[PDB]
């Protein structure tokens, strides 16, 4: 039982990798009324120079572990000297409601603020990611006050929604395999119905496609999508989002990759390009 505490944070894991430190910490999340774990990678930085932060949001069924173990990202975060934070994907705990389906409940928070019981008590992932967690990160780690955001699938949805809604908060945004029009596909119809209710007007503030239709813009975005991704035709429908962006005059860099699927094997293949993309905005 080797413990380490830094204020509200408890250190759960620490591992050296590519010269830096991959950490996992736990803390009490006031916004979620539960204990949460998050990962942070700190590039070698003996002088505590302020560094920019990239938040990586993970998708359905993931914890903080999937990205930090499978993406291979640390090599690139070290190269670019950027801090990378990988939060969890839902509240957690035996006191937190769940559903056995992979697309609802734990590991399926959809980066929104739920209003319907019993989800409202803990499912405030939008507030947690936007406000609470960054405040903790900035308190304890050597940051330069700038941040960018990216993610995969439900996490790409989250990244784009957060960037569109919060403007100056994020220097840049990108995504792998994002759910771009969640109101219009089964994953988002089901989760929204449960978490936000049957009034689809309430869904629009958590739907990147809709937000762009409403007039929200970002300076740019990069999206990478595999063409052998089984969810492309059913949940992701990137082409529809492109049409929305074009109609809105929202610039978009979108890359379709032959032969690549939805997995971390795809993410690993281009995560370095995303780290480089954001790093340029975080100096």
């Amino acid at each position: 039982e080797n413990l380490y505490f830094q204020g509200a944070m408890e250190l759960i894991e620490q591992h050296q990798i590519f010269g830096g430190s991959q950490q996992v910490w736990a803390h009490h999340a006031q916004t979620l009324q539960c204990e949460m774990k998050f990962a942070v990678y700190l590039p070698n930085n003996p002088e505590n120079r302020p560094l920019g932060v990239i938040y990586w949001l993970s998708g359905l069924t993931c914890t903080e572990q999937n990205f930090i173990t499978k993406s291979g990202f640390q090599r690139y975060a070290a190269e670019h000297q950027v801090i990378v934070v990988a939060p969890d994907t839902s509240p957690r705990g035996e006191q937190v409601p769940n559903d056995d389906a992979y697309d609802l409940g734990q590991s399926a928070g959809f980066y929104l603020n739920a209003t319907e019981q019993p989800w409202a008590a803990n499912y405030q992932m939008y507030d947690y990611i936007l406000n609470e967690l960054p405040r903790l990160i900035e308190k304890h780690f050597p940051t330069n006050g700038k941040r960018s955001i990216m993610g995969h699938s439900m996490g790409g949805h989250g990244a784009l929604v957060l960037a569109l809604r919060n403007q100056e908060r994020y220097q840049s945004v990108s995504a792998f395999s994002p759910i771009l029009s969640p109101s219009l596909v089964p994953w988002g119809e089901k989760a929204f119905t449960a978490y936000l209710g049957k009034d689809r007007e309430k869904w629009q503030q958590y739907d990147a496609n809709s937000l762009i239709q409403q007039g929200y813009k970002v300076q740019g975005m990069r999206i990478d999508q595999g063409l052998e991704d089984e969810f492309l035709p059913t949940q992701l429908r990137t082409e529809d989002f492109i049409e929305t962006c074009r109609a809105a005059n929202q610039p978009v860099d979108v890359r379709f990759h032959k032969g690549y699927d939805h997995s971390y094997y795809f993410i690993a293949s281009f995560i370095g390009e995303h780290i480089a993309y954001h790093a340029a905005f975080l100096k």
